[PDB]
């Protein structure tokens, strides 16, 4: 559903001329490619195979963003501030 | 507690204008956000994916450390005694 809104955004950003249509044109082309996985579970070879991300590859991924993101920005709030004074 | 202390602190030297006052300030906010893992108990979500750092996690990355330091500081000496001297 994402592939196909941004795609229909893009092209409507396109016949009004806003530059931001490329951005939007490319996200969906790597979104379309991502969701070719879709279509692994018609072979016996890449079904099976292709089982084991959904299910816990994809989920803790998201768990190590979220913690590691706060704390990337509360560092990068003190880095700078440090940084500000020169020798 | 040190979190407190170092606020407390990095205050006092404000008042005394040192410059020192800005690294505690920084390093008490460094503190501070980290402190927030304190409160990730309160829900069941983040409670109980918590509870694996203290036991393990936190213990072994301190051994590594105490070792690995202390053959980093020989090899430091090392090389620049032998980089002293030039072609
Ligand atoms: N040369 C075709 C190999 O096919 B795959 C495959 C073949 C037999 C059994 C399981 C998998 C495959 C390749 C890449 C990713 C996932 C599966
Ligand atoms: N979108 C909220 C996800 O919540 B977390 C979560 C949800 C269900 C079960 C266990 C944990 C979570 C996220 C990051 C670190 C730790 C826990």
């Amino acid at each position: 559903l994402l592939q196909a809104l941004l795609t229909v955004l893009s092209q409507v950003l396109r016949f009004m001329e806003t530059e931001w249509y490329l951005p939007l044109l490319v996200l969906s082309l790597v979104l379309g490619w991502l969701n070719l996985l879709y279509y692994t579970r018609g072979f016996q070879h890449t079904g099976i195979y292709s089982v084991m991300i959904q299910k816990v590859i994809l989920r803790d991924l998201l768990r190590f963003l979220l913690v590691y993101l706060v704390f990337l920005f509360g560092f990068a709030v003190a880095l700078v501030s440090l940084s500000r004074e020169a020798r």
